[PDB]
């Protein structure tokens, strides 16, 4: 669900509070369409896709999905114990959440006019 997804955020960019990733580029955050302002936007625009594919499960919701993970020492796991759609919604945010440290965030791309810059 969001709020581990919020966690494996804090976890793996310690440095920044989830907040500066809830509302980025036009797809981070609400957002989910057009053209993807810079690398991190990118990293949403995958997240969403993964999350559109994972809704395609039955019953498969991954905003309100409790799957099993940890992050420790710097490393995320989904662990075994996922069925398909939590190992799959699971799997979604671990690699935003690693696609997400290691892409430069610029300032300028937060919280931008999505109904004239994301058509
Ligand atoms: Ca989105």
């Amino acid at each position: 669900n969001l709020y581990q997804f919020k966690n494996m955020i804090q976890c793996t960019v310690p440095s920044r509070s989830w907040a500066d990733f809830a509302d980025y580029g036009c797809y981070c955050g609400k957002g989910g369409s057009g053209t993807p302002v810079d690398d991190l936007d990118r990293c949403c625009q995958t997240h969403d896709n993964c999350y559109n594919e994972a809704e395609n499960i039955s019953g498969c919701r991954p905003y309100f999905k409790t799957y099993s993970y940890e992050c420790t020492q710097g490393t995320l796991t989904c662990k075994g114990d996922n069925n398909a759609c939590a190992a799959s919604v699971c799997d979604c945010d671990r690699l935003a959440a690693i696609c997400f440290a290691g892409a430069p965030y610029n300032d300028a791309n937060y919280n931008i006019d999505l109904k004239a810059r994301c058509n």
